[PDB]
């Protein structure tokens, strides 16, 4: 009698606690069984999921939220201020975003057991922002007797918020895992349309099945054959049968892979900013984006991708006529040669084992000679090259001059954990860019007031990438999951599994 989404997810699960790790499968884990202050719509802006609201004052030095009514923990007991004030003592541990907001803060207390209060050193206008976040790590609210344990020691015992239960007799590594709607979650008013993690949480089945299918042909044809409801990954090679299939709907997760061409900033020919502008000049993401992905699915992937989501609010125009306009090789070659480049050895690292990288290396490999550079196109599997790329020294030395791959997920919507714009010099990203005005400008942003502000923040960090080409971006490539037709309401952002709904 019960009803049940069968589910395929795109790799197992084999950590409970999301304030441990960042691992995809334990952040979406996170997301069946707890829940957070604040939640995040499609615009990937907060508004109030647990809390009921919130209240600002002292110049932006006291900030104080308060739980809505009818929360519950799955063992019955209610939330109270003094769990989430645990909680988020626990996660500003290792979450990124958590740390920038502890480290404003002068003391984290519960007023009573329904308001929590913030004291600010200095105003930290992302604060609802941090207690928003969804996913690596999702700002999850335990009890108080699991939230106080170390945060170097995995929490085992599943005991959320959520509008699921975790199953743990029903936890069979490399089978199964299983979730059961949470009878005592009451949902918040439905003032607004569930959107990505806002609005009301609902759950419409009773239980959520993971079936864990390592043959991604198989986990296709059970697919096909109703035998699940969902798969998490689709690969491009199931495109075309899935297309075709009128039983089957194709969804396009909202946060992409952006492809990015990575210098190595320390050595020649790419710590001469002349030679980074030049290459930028001639990179067309029409080409790799074919080359990577395909012509036949374009749907699926994005040829103007600046340094933000493309289409998400902190992207914007600035500069992008530095990777729409024309691509003019002969001015290219002659900003070369006059920036000094005089026949160096330019190493590419090339992951054969990893097409789409392996594809990207291959159109770059093409562009440079026809740039006039000496290159030296290495061939080594993906592991191998990851090893690679963290060496520091000159090619002579054995090492490497320009690497392949892609940023995945939340980081890439804003600053905060935006891998290659950060110019940090030797403690960056591998390739280790120096650029004190983006690290600035990244600053800049933690302090703006508002939306307008950020987003006039980050098209100077648009602007500031093309001029210090930390890294070159070669468009955004969207995965795909696969539903049963009779799916409604799946939402993109995220593996959820409140909202979604068959009738």
């Amino acid at each position: 009698g019960k009803s049940a989404f069968r589910w395929v997810p795109q790799a197992d699960l084999a950590l409970l606690d999301p304030m441990f790790t960042t691992v995809a499968m334990t952040q979406v884990h996170a997301q069946l069984v707890f829940d957070t202050l604040f939640g995040l719509d499609s615009q990937y802006l907060p508004s109030p999921q647990m809390a009921a609201g919130h209240t600002s004052e002292n110049d932006g030095l006291l900030w104080k939220i308060t739980l809505r009514d009818g929360l519950a923990f799955h063992d019955g007991s209610p939330v109270r201020a003094q769990d989430a004030v645990a909680s988020i003592k626990r996660w500003s541990k290792r979450d990124l975003m958590g740390r920038s907001l502890m480290q404003a803060t002068e003391s984290l207390t519960a007023l009573d057991d329904k308001t929590i209060q913030f004291k600010l050193s200095k105003p930290f206008p992302l604060i609802l922002h941090a207690l928003g976040r969804q996913s690596g790590n999702m700002a999850c609210i335990m009890p108080e007797r699991l939230a106080s344990q170390p945060e170097t020691e995995a929490v085992k015992e599943m005991v959320g918020s959520g509008p699921f239960t975790f199953a743990a007799a029903k936890w069979v590594s490399g089978s199964r895992v299983v979730y059961e709607k949470f009878a005592g979650y009451v949902p918040r008013k439905d003032d607004r349309k569930p959107d990505f993690a806002a609005g009301p949480k609902i759950a419409h089945v009773d239980e959520v099945h993971w079936h864990i299918i390592p043959d991604r042909a198989t986990a296709i044809a059970a697919l096909q054959a109703n035998e699940v409801d969902g798969v998490e990954m689709v690969d491009s090679d199931f495109l075309p049968i899935l297309t075709q299939d009128p039983n089957i709907k194709l969804v396009k997760r909202s946060l992409p892979t952006i492809g990015v061409m990575r210098f190595n900033h320390l050595h020649a020919p790419f710590n001469n900013v002349e030679i980074r502008r030049a290459v930028l000049s001639v990179v067309n993401q029409t080409e790799y984006m074919t080359a990577m992905n395909g012509a036949d699915f374009p749907e699926y992937w994005s040829d103007r991708c600046g340094v933000f989501v493309p289409g998400s609010p902190m992207d914007s125009d600035a500069g992008m006529e530095k990777l729409t306009g024309k691509r003019d090789i002969e001015k290219a070659r002659a900003a070369i040669k006059a920036a000094g480049y005089n026949g160096e050895k330019v190493v590419l690292l090339d992951p054969v084992d990893f097409p789409t990288w392996h594809a990207a290396a291959l159109v770059t490999a093409d562009l440079f000679k026809r740039l006039g550079f000496n290159v030296d196109l290495q061939t080594m599997d993906w592991g191998t090259a990851v090893q690679r790329r963290n060496n520091q020294e000159p090619v002579s030395a054995g090492g490497w001059s320009v690497a392949f791959t892609g940023n995945t997920g939340p980081n890439n919507l804003d600053p905060a954990g935006h891998l290659p714009m950060r110019g940090n010099g030797k403690q960056a990203w591998f390739g280790w860019p120096t650029s004190e005005r983006l690290e600035q400008l990244r600053i800049d942003w933690f302090n703006a007031p508002d939306l307008d502000a950020q987003k006039k923040i980050c098209r100077e960090i648009q602007l500031q990438v093309f001029e210090d080409v930390p890294y070159i971006p070669l468009g955004a490539t969207y995965p795909v999951s696969a539903l049963r037709s009779e799916w409604k309401d799946f939402q993109p952002q995220m593996s959820l599994f409140y909202t979604l709904h068959k009738a």
